[PDB]
């Protein structure tokens, strides 16, 4: 869930 939120950065 972190990763697929963190791609934003
Ligand atoms: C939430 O975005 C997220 C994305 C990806 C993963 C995840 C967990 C484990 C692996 C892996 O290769 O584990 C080997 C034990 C890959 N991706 N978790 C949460
Ligand atoms: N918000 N996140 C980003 O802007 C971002 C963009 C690119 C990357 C990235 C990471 C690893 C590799 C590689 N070839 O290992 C290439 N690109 N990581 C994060
Ligand atoms: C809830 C959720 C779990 C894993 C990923 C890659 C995205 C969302
Ligand atoms: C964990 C996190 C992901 C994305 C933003 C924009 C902020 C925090």
């Amino acid at each position: 869930l972190a990763a697929a939120l963190a791609q934003a950065l």
